[PDB]
């Protein structure tokens, strides 16, 4: 929720930089799954299309 600049950060932390090393840990091919399968298409999870949106409020800004 954002509507004025206000207080503005410096330099952000390398948080996402860090997020893509330690997603470099980590690989699909290293998981020993290479994914061969292209022609076929089985179904998979899908939930139901459920959602609760609270905006109205005492931050109710714009």
């Amino acid at each position: 929720m954002r509507d004025m600049t206000e207080e503005t950060r410096k330099d952000l932390p390398p948080e996402a930089l860090r997020a893509l090393a330690e997603a470099e840990e980590r690989r699909r091919r290293a998981k020993a799954l290479d994914l061969p399968k292209e022609i076929g298409g089985r179904n998979g999870p899908e939930p139901v299309r459920f959602g609760d949106w609270e905006k109205k409020g005492i931050a109710i800004d714009f």
